[PDB]
């Protein structure tokens, strides 16, 4: 399938070169998979989600996304126009308040929630969790991410936006999950992207158009935007049967575009997420 005039990041993930604008992908489109977006919520009523998104858990007075960040990330996973995996099921877990903040204890509870809640959902092709959040190093936060991954969920986490080594941030620093840095449309490391040995992969993260609250759209930047590209890619590849939740990060690294990004510090992987779809 071909989506013309796609957001640059979608075109990038199906291309061996920057500078194109059509996204190519197998029409299975993540059907039968599920992606949890652990964030500020999801505006499930947005026409872009086509009834495929729902809130399943909140720790606050509402499950609605009063911020936009979670809706934007969910849109990059799975919206019809802005999403990588256009037929996946999206499940929102609101661990962040409408200011975008959350206590680590709530975030940990949300990860353990997903590890159990997947057993209440129909995801025959597999389960992914996208975590566009983080703070300073916490062994307990890393352990929660490791448990979620161990339970059979492909965990993708943001590297962070500090232009620093991600070893000092959580859950970015957890070895067993997929830690995602950000790149721009010219294949440069995003100016804010964390780096370091703990990163597994880069995805598009600068000037990413996606859904927003109030039935709208906007373009924003962050490792928060790169992470759902990788989460959606994992769901798409799991639906194709090419990989599993336990192996998808490694498979994405195996099959990435290699050596094409600029300003990658010595010791950080030079790997850009790529679907290897041959139309």
């Amino acid at each position: 399938a071909a989506q013309t005039n796609a957001p640059w990041g979608l075109a990038r993930i199906s291309s061996t070169s920057p500078g194109t604008s059509t996204y190519y992908y197998d029409e299975s489109a993540g059907q039968g998979s599920c992606v949890y977006v652990i964030d500020t919520g999801i505006e499930a009523s947005h026409p872009e989600f086509e009834g495929r998104a729902q809130m399943v858990k909140t720790y606050y007075y509402s499950s609605r996304d009063g911020n936009g960040h979670g809706t934007h990330c969910a849109g990059t996973v799975g919206s019809r126009t802005y999403g990588v995996a256009k037929k996946t099921q999206l499940f929102g877990v609101k661990v962040l308040d409408d200011n975008g903040s959350g206590q680590y204890s709530t975030i940990i509870a949300g990860m353990d929630f997903v590890a159990s809640d997947k057993n209440n959902r129909n995801c025959p092709k597999g389960v992914v969790a996208s975590l566009s959040l983080g703070g300073g190093y916490s062994s307990s936060v890393n352990s929660a991410a490791a448990r979620l991954q161990s339970s059979g969920v492909m965990v993708a986490v943001a590297a962070g936006n500090n232009n620093a080594d991600a070893r000092n941030y959580s859950p970015a620093s957890e070895p067993s999950v997929c830690t995602v840095g950000a790149s721009d449309r010219y294949d440069r490391r995003s100016s804010f992207s964390n780096y370091g040995s703990v990163l597994d992969i880069f995805g598009p993260g600068t000037d990413i158009l996606s859904t927003w609250i109030g039935g709208s759209t906007r373009s924003i930047s962050g490792t928060s935007m790169a992470t759902p590209h990788v989460a959606g890619l994992a769901a798409y590849l799991m639906t194709l049967g090419k990989t599993t939740a336990a192996s998808a990060c490694r498979y994405i690294a195996d099959t990435a575009n290699k050596g094409d990004l600029s300003n990658i510090p010595f010791g950080t992987v030079n790997l850009l997420a790529y679907n290897n779809y041959q139309a």
